[PDB]
């Protein structure tokens, strides 16, 4: 399959799991600034958009750290060998947005590729969820790009068992010499300690430095 | 009435309605800050005060936008035609808050009038609710003048079908040329997406770079 | 003992107290930045360290103010006469945190005997709680030093009576002339509003900027 059975008995976080699983079930979010000032020169030196630059490298970036792609499968904790972006597309016609998702690819232009053709057969469709279920190895991206914000937080009814994180980005906007993006990370503390958020953080803050190929 | 029940079958975000209300509950808060340079010129220039003007000026953009009045009256979906603001008043006696509200009204003048009036009357009163219940049609706003703050949310144990938006704002600061003012809004994914809280904060902006009259 | 019982029927905030435990039980966290510029130079000419420091002047901060310092025991709403700080030590060799706890002293040079005599000993530790169950008179600090933050917010499935302040610093970073570290502060309402808080963040950051000794 395209998964793993984590070894929970020999995991150095096996009681921090079980704690924040069962004991103290809770998440937390946490919102900063990432700088996107070169990013913004590579994709000027390029024909990728700001939208799905983003979701590859945030896929990216999760693709690489196993604590992001926990899952629960038949009662047993289990690790993703790779997730794929399921993120927010709105509809100017309605004012409503739709989810899609698309395979994850560490080619960008592949990734480009996958992106443009469900954009192109879904942009006209308006269902919560076009493409069906989601599929169950995934990763949640939403944009709000009409306002800036310096935080961001989902208060759900009941997350339980549910790892994949959730991260939300908002409109960019120019601090002195810097292009600043505000992105939001939220997680379930069973399978993430803040030391995995700023981890993730910190590689795609590196990620947005290098080059796009 | 003072609503109309909302057309739910005919709604473009009929099924986000369902799937935010009963499939995945959640809401969400945001903070963004207000650009009120030129709203400290305007007051500067009037007898009016701040918290009086805030709270007129969140009451219009709410009263404008129908997705930020609804409710459900007897199990139906609801539109306010409008909506009265509750706002917190602190008591430096106590140091304990209360919460009052007065009929909006869409001319400045005749709103401070009311304000001035609920003032005038329960400034002594430290019952939580001193005018009784809270009127149905209602929009909350919070002030938190002592401290600055960047991000701000209400963990609430149960907020079913709670859809007013809850509205806070901080102590505002000099960012260089710019007097900042930070305000979380706070709402309930039913009724609410991004796109419509940033609406609400675009047009709460442009109604601070106005005249008031 | 070392509590008293606090006299619920002639307290200002009784209604509250009721309100925000049974009727609309919720919380709320705010994050700010304290500027830490002062704090450096004091530091800078010493020979303590950032972390135990800021855990001291929180601790003494909390330690000043009674709502900060309330439980519920024996169903009946005490204050802790004084609170020990319960705080998070990363591991990392083992990529995990423990949480420890040490006896608060308003005297800093015999807390910071009381700190490092616990890290002495339990520094190779990874249980969770290494020195078994919390005190019950306890505050919650964590830190996340490798990532700047300007908000965090921790999504909890059960809070009900739990009214010990949670305290999240992140990363400090220079903004301008100022160093300012991101402090989020996260309360039950039953026995906090927003004064105290704001309250509680203005005497820390007062703190910050005098004299250690
Ligand atoms: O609901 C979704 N997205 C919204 C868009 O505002 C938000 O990002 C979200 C994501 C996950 C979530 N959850 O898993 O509880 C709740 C809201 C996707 Cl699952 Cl379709
Ligand atoms: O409780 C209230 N206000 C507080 C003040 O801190 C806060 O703004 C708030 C508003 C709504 C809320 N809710 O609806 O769950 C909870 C807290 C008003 Cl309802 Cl009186
Ligand atoms: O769980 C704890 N700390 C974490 C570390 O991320 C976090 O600060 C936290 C504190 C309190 C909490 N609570 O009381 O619900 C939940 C998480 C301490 Cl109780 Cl060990
Ligand atoms: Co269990
Ligand atoms: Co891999
Ligand atoms: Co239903
Ligand atoms: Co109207
Ligand atoms: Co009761
Ligand atoms: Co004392």
């Amino acid at each position: 399959m395209n998964y793993t059975k984590f070894d929970v008995k020999n995991w150095v976080r096996r009681e921090h799991f079980e704690f924040y699983r069962h004991r103290l079930p809770c998440g937390f979010s946490l919102t900063s600034k990432i700088d996107i000032t070169t990013l913004k020169k590579s994709l000027d030196d390029s024909a990728y958009k700001f939208y799905p630059v983003m979701i590859y490298l945030i896929a990216q970036a999760v693709n690489q750290f196993d604590e992001l792609r926990m899952a629960i499968k038949d009662d047993e904790l289990i690790v993703w060998d790779s997730v794929d972006p399921q993120f927010t597309v709105f509809h100017q016609e309605t004012e409503t947005f739709s989810a899609l998702s698309c395979p994850y690819s560490s080619d960008i232009d592949q990734f480009m590729v996958n992106y443009l053709s469900v954009m192109e057969r879904y942009k006209s469709d308006t269902k919560l969820f076009p493409q069906g279920v989601t599929p169950e190895n995934h990763l949640n991206i939403s944009a709000l790009p009409w306002v800036n914000f310096d935080s961001f937080n989902l208060n759900v009814a009941n997350f339980t068992d549910y790892f994949a994180p959730i991260i939300t980005m908002a409109k960019y906007q120019q601090e002195g010499d810097r292009l600043l993006l505000p992105l939001s990370v939220q997680v379930h503390h069973a399978v993430c300690d803040g030391f995995h958020v700023a981890r993730f953080i910190n590689r795609l803050q590196e990620l947005c430095n290098s080059k796009l190929k």
